[PDB]
RNA sequence: AUGCCGCGGAGCUAUCAUCUGCCGGAUAACGGCUGAGCCAGAAUCCGUGCCAGAAAGCGACGAUU
């Protein structure tokens, strides 16, 4: 269509400036700088409302408008309240040992399924790890927190064994805000 | 036409002797993340490394009858 628009109201967040389509959203919790060069959308800021508009876009290009609205709300939620993931360890026989170094940006996993190899993972920037067998992933970027959970889950994978019997692994339990 | 036999240094030489022979990045299959853009990811791929050095690619330097 010629005009497809979505409207969002901005919260009390400090700066939402969009220089070079790059949203440098700074709020009470922190700063999240992300690019919107992947979408060709006129989003206009006036007063306390922002309008995402696409002109002459087809169905494929018009589908990304709601995705932009979803993500723009996402780091608004991140810079206001933040994102926290609670992730519980499941093991049958061998307890899983987890160590956090330099305030949790590196997580070391040992004794997974009885293996002697130490699995060390570097979390994405802006995410910190804490021990509540519960792991808490808190940060500003939902992108980085979810990715860090994905990396941990993929790293603690069972190989060449029957999943039907071996239910060991690490799966996310709760995804909420601080 | 080195007569033969034993041992024979030196040199040559032997998977007949000894020594030496890695970690980065980007990916496929494939699985995730958010919902395209990223992530994880192979003996694959490109580099590090190793060989040659363009005899018409180049630099610094020395002395200049």
């Amino acid at each position: 269509d010629i005009y497809k628009d979505e409207t969002l109201t901005i919260p009390k967040g400090v700066t939402v400036d969009i220089k070079a389509r790059n949203v440098t959203v700074t709020g009470p919790r922190g700063t999240l700088k992300q690019n919107l060069r992947h979408v060709d959308i006129e989003m206009k800021k006036q007063g306390n409302t922002i309008k995402f508009i696409v002109w002459h876009g087809s169905r494929k290009h018009n589908a990304c408008i709601r995705s932009v609205y979803s993500i723009i709300n996402n780091m608004i939620i991140g810079v206001t309240q933040g994102f926290r993931y609670k992730m519980r360890l499941v093991y049958a026989h061998f307890p899983i040992n987890i160590n956090l170094t330099e305030n949790g940006t590196v997580v070391e996993i040992r004794n997974f399924l009885g293996e002697r190899i130490t699995r060390v993972i570097k979390c994405l920037p802006g995410v910190t790890v804490s021990i509540s067998d519960e792991i808490i992933l808190e940060g500003n970027s939902l992108e980085n927190v979810s990715q860090s959970a994905a990396n941990i889950k993929q790293i603690c994978n069972v190989r060449n064994k029957d999943i039907r019997k071996f239910l060991d692994g690490i799966y996310v339990s709760e995804r909420g805000n601080i």
